[PDB]
């Protein structure tokens, strides 16, 4: 099973870490201005595109991932990875390979990992 009440609110050292990563991933750009996270901001409704929810297991978005950090939901950094990686995979599953949205997914990932290290942390 799993347990861990949300007694005290995550510290500034942890919360910040989460933000840094994402804040960088979502802000990360590839084209000459055309961001990628754009197509990863909001998702299609269940009525318009239901099939999406049929194949996709957990169609999560970015607005939700962030809403959690501010909701003291995520217990540890790992949790963030579970979603972040999910929000990406979901795409590679829907969007064809070597496609426009595809490549992006792969990129966002490379940025996520790097972020963890390359951040505001300045000894």
């Amino acid at each position: 099973g799993s347990s861990g009440s949300s007694g005290s609110p995550n510290p500034p050292k942890l919360t910040k870490q989460m933000n840094a990563i994402i804040d960088t991933v979502i802000n990360y750009k590839d084209s000459s201005g055309r961001q990628l996270s754009e197509v990863f901001i909001q998702l299609p409704s269940r009525k318009e595109l239901p099939e999406y929810y049929e194949l996709i297991r957990k169609p999560v978005d970015f607005k939700k991932i962030k809403e959690r950090i501010r909701n003291h939901k995520y217990r540890s950094l790992g949790d963030l990875e579970k979603d972040v990686m999910l929000l990406c995979h979901n795409a590679q599953t829907f969007n064809l390979e070597g496609s426009q949205i595809y490549e992006d997914s792969i990129v966002l990932q490379s940025v996520f990992k790097s972020a963890r290290q390359s951040g505001p942390s300045s000894g």
